[PDB]
């Protein structure tokens, strides 16, 4: 079952912003969204693919654990917190794409694909050049796929070792207070239009677990700290978090 709000659109519009989420209670199996269509519309997932790809570099030992220093390579890019020593969690913290491309580079695309259709990523599309297709390449996934992708992860259920999906829930600790815990990773599409914003995940409470996914239309990254607050709105709104 599923159920279409558009009182949420109104988050989105004081905003001049558009863009859907979309919720599922895990206890009552249900799904809630503002956009239906957009709710199914696949787009490129950007550094929320730094989830899948986490996964598969951790099971196939390109990444050991989580204090593995990826030193930075000595190039100088226009964002500061790249140019620094990282592990798996502040690379992820930061979406230190350079990481995840010597990550991806090293998977390589014969085992990257496989991985992908095992978890029923998306569409399974790894088109491109191996270290940016989930930026520029043919790889697309909905907010109500990656919902799906997330409840497996949670639950262990994806086909890779337990200890994998441990250490990258780890990685995808955001937030956490006596209220609720957030585990979820940000994503700015630009390379392709339309140019978007995801944030996606799941908040944990004490007695059930709300996954989220959402994006939104992104043309400037001065809208990029409105993935979190418009998504924080609904969950206030569906009084989930206080
Ligand atoms: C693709 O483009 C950028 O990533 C980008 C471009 C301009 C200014 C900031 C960022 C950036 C940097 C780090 C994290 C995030 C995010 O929140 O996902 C965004």
């Amino acid at each position: 079952e599923w159920q279409e709000n558009k009182s949420w659109n109104a988050h989105f519009t004081e905003h001049k912003s558009q863009g859907v989420v979309v919720l599922w209670n895990e206890n009552k199996q249900q799904g809630f969204t503002n956009n239906l269509k957009r709710a199914n519309q696949a787009f490129l997932p950007a550094s929320t693919f730094k989830i899948p790809n986490s996964l598969i570099a951790l099971d196939l030992g390109v990444v050991k654990d989580e204090h593995q220093v990826f030193k930075w390579d000595g190039q100088t890019r226009d964002i500061a917190t790249w140019n620094r020593d990282h592990n798996l969690i502040t690379a992820m913290k930061y979406s230190v794409v350079p990481v995840y491309q010597e990550f991806a580079r090293q998977i390589g695309e014969a085992r990257m694909s496989k991985m992908l259709h095992a978890f029923d990523y998306g569409n399974e599309d790894i088109s491109g050049n191996v270290d940016s297709f989930w930026l520029d390449g043919g790889i697309r996934i909905s907010a109500t796929e990656q919902i799906s992708f997330l409840r497996k992860l949670y639950h262990n259920k994806l086909h890779v070792s337990e200890r994998s999906q441990r250490i990258v829930k780890q990685a995808m600790l955001t937030e956490a207070n006596g209220d609720y815990i957030i585990r979820a990773k940000t994503g700015y599409s630009t390379r392709i239009e339309p140019k978007i914003g995801w944030w996606v995940g799941w908040v944990e409470l004490d007695d059930n677990v709300w996954f989220f996914a959402m994006n939104m239309d992104m043309p400037t990254s001065d809208g990029l700290g409105l993935r979190q607050a418009i998504t924080k709105e609904v969950l206030k709104q569906e009084k989930i978090i206080p």
